[PDB]
């Protein structure tokens, strides 16, 4: 069955209106993939070891050191939004939903194709490519989620953003388990710290293969494969953003003084003496009710220690934040609550006509006010008693260790029983979409990765390989390394990724943050002469929400 | 499915004759369609802009610039008479039938055929052609009409007329939008007048993609694709012409005294003074009942300014004229009332064995008498008072802005409330067949290019383009340009486009204006010792009909 | 009445939007201060032919 068709491209976004005011979204993508021969045809492991960069006193963070099990298998990764959107798309999702739900997911392989290279060794020399009709294409789909999961979104590694663009798998890898030691120094620390790989714990030893646990397909052109669908188990994700900090929680104080002419100058007065106002507070020594003293419901956000590294059994790993906003607009702390920043390029976005090989990025920076801004921290004694006397506070400027560069802020952490927080915001396009819960007793309140985490269960990962396509000569007993036909394969993805949003409703006099063409990104989103193309990062919760 | 055909050819006209002299009329055209891999695989936005022209004073109708987006995509046009009917059925059409009515129109594509070429680069060297069975070719029908509607025979584009002659589609192409400045001049002008092109306003940036807004079919060759029926909504086209003028409705005058003896000098007499004669007359001052003062009806025809161009946001254009004939035969006025001009050339009509490049072309001049002779035209003042006094009489002779090479005629627009008029005659074999109405909330009462226009809905745009046929060497992430095989296509196209005809009958004594073979046009209907061919225009509504 | 657009375009297209420049003219001020700023509407490209 060489000469028919076993597929339809499709990469249409349907927007399906239902009864009060429900849509459902059904983003189509379809792709061509191309895939080579692997390397190898053997699982390795291999360490990294990057011993001379952690052999400097001072560059701890730069430490690369981990063992992989190096497969002669590729993953199709679709698990980023730039896959399934485009900015047309998300502005209207964006601008109109207020929230989404993650409905289904299904993918399938159609019309694939095997070639033979052929070196016409002749003159310059020639290379000719044949069809080799016979030759089979190896699919594995991990349905029981076997296998590591192992998001490429987190490497910039996912199918690429354009329907008319060629696209390509990732060589599938993934973690093996190692000891190693490596000890903090400072530039004139003394003698040599401690850097050490010790190796692996055989108690931690996990050799996995895709042959022996996962039944594998064999397809040829006449061929063809398809996924079943499967059924996500998501929490809602919104589209809207909170502005409330703690001090604009509950009844504002009565004003006895207002304003009696126009001017950005007249204010208005509370009208009444800071220790003799009526009021609830939770500081039983001072009859002081101040606006940054009176008692609220609990705490919107809270405090982290900032560029901290934490060390176990494998090494040292910087500590995750969870955090929105917190502090003005060009006034950030990136570090503070961790403003994401993701590096990509080319396939993912970055102009396409560009040249070297320097990676192209951004720092995300949510509209949802739930960060904090260091600066602003201080402590109190006890006795309170303002002004406050140098000997009675610890401010963010006094140092901490007899250090200069380090305050308590960096080592602080508010974190309670009284800790309000929201999710991660999608982040288009280089945003992962969903992600696989850690199969831990007790799990996290949230992943800072992607906004959904199917619990229950994932979709498995879809693992592809050209099948050994080997000469006349090959001998087992000869470690060789059997020479095989220079064969490739060429097939075509198609995914559908099913949501389920909300409409909004305003419920203000004023008008709103809304996504929209400018004199300024205009041409970020038409290609150019050459036909160079780059996909501009947007924000998802533009749109406010009352908080309480 | 490689050794089977899936389709038929077909170009037979078939007429059937019903009940009650009305004919249904199948035209079958069948074509064999050759296709190039696009040059390039981006849509591009291009600027054209030849300032070095318009630079030169009094060249501003020479404006050529414009901003187009320059699709990988190409367009299987066939909407012009040439591609159903060849000068035999024209002539049983035209000679008696009276009125054409477009009933509907289905197309279809069958054996197609995908084929690489390799270069055997020995010695001259050399090339080989190789069938690539597993290649497709990509398919699109814009059901929709979601894309611009881009007519071919606007500029000769259409598929050839000659069965037995291969034919190409053109490369698919749009307007843009862009603001464009050009100021009028003269030869004598004095300074740099104003010509420039501000560019696009992005209010009304509209980029269109075909992989984004239609599905596409994958067609190998095995594999057929086939449109639906589509069922038009036009009004009946006319193949009859009217000749009476203002000055022939109605009445005559009774002539008192009649001729008595022949001679081509003998005329009758009307017999009754010019200021005593009864009659309606829109003249409250004389009493002069005059065949060209006397009353009439209401008004065929209208005047309009003639070489006129008007200007808006995108730069200059012609100002159009709907109108025919009015004035003596080898004495126009092609500007006045109109006269369209046809340039093309080989593959449309043009000699086949013709070398160059210079278009063959005609100005079609219609036999109904509804245009204007200016000269003709006079003005005078309230006070009539004949015979008239240079003084009240503006003359097509007396100058405008004391320009001696322009008159009021220029200027002049009798269109109203009293305007009859008819609509554009089918043009064989050059003309377009039915055009797409214009989307504004009010319409125009007739287009000027064809002379059926489908309002509520029309075929859609049939799209073409051969898929990326890859090498073993590609890498998304790098600009360069894809290298991919030297591919091509060859197929089939057949289309049925049906009509619905009345038969004439005769009213009057005299015999009528047939198209006929005469020892003059004979050898412009059979090809030569070469196999040379051409197709002459011919004019369709040679008939008279009574118009009051 | 109305109907819902679809894209058929690879490009976006103009959309009403608030600015840092517009902004103000959507909120009253610190007086109570009010004032409507035309709008234009057909914003968004169609084919004619
Ligand atoms: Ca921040
Ligand atoms: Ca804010
Ligand atoms: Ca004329
Ligand atoms: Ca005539």
């Amino acid at each position: 069955g060489v000469g028919i068709s076993t597929g339809t491209f499709n990469n249409q976004t349907e927007f399906k209106f239902l009864e009060n005011g429900w849509v459902e979204i059904t983003a189509n993508s379809s792709r061509l993939v191309h895939l080579n021969m692997p390397e190898s045809e053997n699982y390795k492991r291999v360490v990294v070891n990057n011993m001379d960069k952690t052999a400097v006193k001072g560059n701890m963070a730069l430490d690369d050191i981990h063992v992989e099990i190096v497969t002669p298998w590729s993953l199709v990764d679709a698990n980023a939004w730039g896959v399934w959107f485009n900015p047309g798309d998300w502005q209207l999702i964006v601008n109109t939903m207020s929230e989404l739900h993650l409905v289904s997911f299904e993918q399938e392989i159609f019309n694939v194709v095997l070639k033979t290279v052929s070196e016409s060794a002749t003159q310059p020399p020639t290379k000719v490519y044949n069809n080799d009709l016979t030759a089979s294409l190896m699919v594995a789909l991990d349905s029981n989620n076997t296998m590591p999961f192992t998001p490429a979104a987190m490497r910039s590694e996912t199918l690429g953003f354009y329907p008319w663009k060629p696209t390509i798998p990732t060589p599938w890898r993934y973690y093996f388990q190692w000891d190693r030691t490596l000890i903090p120094s400072h530039t004139g620390t003394s003698g040599t710290p401690t850097n050490v790989y010790h190796g692996t714990d055989p108690d931690d030893v996990q050799f996995y293969t895709i042959e022996n646990s996962v039944p594998v397909h064999l397809l040829r052109t006449g061929d063809e494969f398809a996924t079943g669908t499967f059924f996500f188990d998501c929490k809602p994700c919104r589209l809207t953003h909170t502005w409330q900090t703690n001090r604009a929680l509950g009844l504002p104080p009565f004003l006895n003084s207002l304003p009696q002419s126009e001017g950005a100058t007249n204010f208005g007065d509370i009208g009444v003496q800071q220790d003799k106002r009526r009021g609830v507070t939770q500081m039983g020594n001072t009859d002081y009710i101040t606006e940054a003293t009176i008692m609220r419901p609990a705490e919107v956000g809270y405090s982290a220690p900032y560029y901290s590294f934490e060390a176990s059994t494998q090494g040292p790993f910087k500590t995750p934040i969870a955090a929105g906003r917190g502090g003005a607009q060009t006034d950030e702390n990136q570090a503070a609550d961790g403003d994401p920043r993701y590096a990509f390029g080319r396939q993912h976005g970055q102009k396409t006509t560009t040249t070297g090989e320097t990676p192209e990025r951004f720092t995300y920076i949510a509209h949802q006010d739930t960060g904090r801004y260091p600066e602003g921290d201080w402590i109190q004694n006890i006795n309170f008693n303002l002004p406050v006397t140098n000997d009675n506070v610890l401010l963010p400027t006094d140092p901490i260790g007899g250090k200069t560069g380090i305050n308590y802020t960096n080592i602080f952490n508010t974190y309670g029983p009284l800790t309000a927080l929201n999710n991660v915001p999608p982040v288009y396009p280089n945003g992962q979409i969903w992600d696989k819960e850690f199969d831990t007793d007790l799990k996290p309140r949230l992943h800072i990765n992607a906004p959904f985490v199917c619990q229950n269960n994932c979709p498995g990962q879809l693992f592809v390989k050209v099948a050994p396509n080997l000469t006349n000569q090959y001998d087992p007993d000869a470690s060789a390394n059997m020479s095989r036909i220079v064969t490739y394969s060429d097939f075509w993805w198609k995914g559908k990724l099913v949501f389920k949003a909300k409409l909004r409703a305003s419920h203000t006099w004023n008008p709103i943050q809304q996504m929209s063409i400018n004199v300024d990104n205009q041409f970020n989103y038409v290609p150019n002469n050459i036909g160079a193309m780059k996909i501009v990062y947007e924000k998802s919760q533009l749109a406010p929400r009352k908080l309480y």
